[PDB]
């Protein structure tokens, strides 16, 4: 412990630690992490973990909106987790959640995130659960289903009630929609 | 208690405050509130303060008087059939009595900064009386065609079509291109 943590949205962030955030991310990812996957990381709020003065954690939490059974939702989509190597055993991760937990109940109607090999743990021990519905996603104007990530996807509820079964409709990016 | 958020300039003795949603207090919330109904007279919708937050605000205060704000979402939309990370700005408005001092200026030069740094493109929506302010600091209008999602399916927004503007972040955007924005509730654009 002795991990200083900053929520700053991408606005704020110095270039020190863009910098540091690129280079933890490529560490982490090491060629699973598109130009696509970067883009995707910007635009919305930053959980950091800092060790004195150098960054060791990081969370992100863009704005998407969705369609959950043909009602608009406003979504916290959860992107870009990473801890340095030699940092990994100490809850920094489970701190960026709760921060970010808290972030996404301040603001949106429903957390979504697609787990990872690494993590699908981590995210249930704070409260996050399987998406159960069916997911689709744009293809060039149309909706077609997602049935590569059914099953990857969880979601976490803030302060509401979701129906976990309903069918979600993702806006459009490049890469992969989720 | 509370401790410094976000960040802060002043102009002329208006400060100026950037804030994301997650980073003001409920009372804050409920200030805007109460600025955006008086400043629409009645116009504003609750769909429309739904629209407001989620992203950045900028707002300003003489002394501890809101008497002024700005909201930047974070949209994704498709130009043409290429992905597009879009600023969207929501909600400009000035108090009344606090019109003609540079206030909507300075909150739009925030939100380009805000833009500029964050978002490929800035799109807003703009009445008639509220091109000019927008044309004095960079947007022109669209001139492709807008599309909305209306129950799944991509429906032309004509009634939008030379209401909207943008403002390029630093690249190159085509104008021209159609524009496919994300499903929302209440107004799309
Ligand atoms: C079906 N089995 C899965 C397999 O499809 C795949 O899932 C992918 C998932 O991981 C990825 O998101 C994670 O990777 C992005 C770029 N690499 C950065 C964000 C990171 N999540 C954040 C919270 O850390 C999604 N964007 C796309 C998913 N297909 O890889 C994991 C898997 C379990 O094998
Ligand atoms: C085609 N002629 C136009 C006419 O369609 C209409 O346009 C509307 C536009 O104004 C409105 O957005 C503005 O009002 C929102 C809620 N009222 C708050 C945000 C505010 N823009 C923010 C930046 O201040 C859009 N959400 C919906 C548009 N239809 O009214 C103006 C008009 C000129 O008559």
């Amino acid at each position: 412990m002795g991990i200083e943590y900053r929520s700053l949205h991408t606005s704020q962030l110095t270039l020190s630690e863009k910098e540091a955030l690129y280079d933890l991310l490529i560490e982490g990812f090491e060629g699973d992490f598109s130009h696509d996957d970067f883009a995707h990381t910007l635009g919305g709020m930053h959980v950091m973990a800092f060790d004195q003065q150098k960054l060791v954690g990081h969370v992100a939490i863009i704005q998407r909106h969705m369609a959950l059974d043909n009602t608009p939702i406003s979504v916290g989509y959860v992107e870009a987790m990473v801890v340095e190597q030699s940092y990994r055993r100490q809850g920094i991760g489970r701190q960026l959640m709760l921060q970010t937990n808290k972030i996404i109940a301040s603001c949106y109607q429903l957390g979504l995130l697609s787990a990872s090999d690494d993590g699908q743990k981590l995210y249930h021990s704070v409260g996050w659960q399987i998406w159960k519905g069916k997911l689709f996603e744009l293809k060039q104007g149309s909706y077609i289903r997602s049935i590569e990530e059914e099953g990857g996807v969880m979601g976490w509820k803030a302060d509401g009630e979701v129906d976990f079964t309903a069918s979600l409709y993702c806006d459009f990016r490049g890469g992969d929609q989720w």
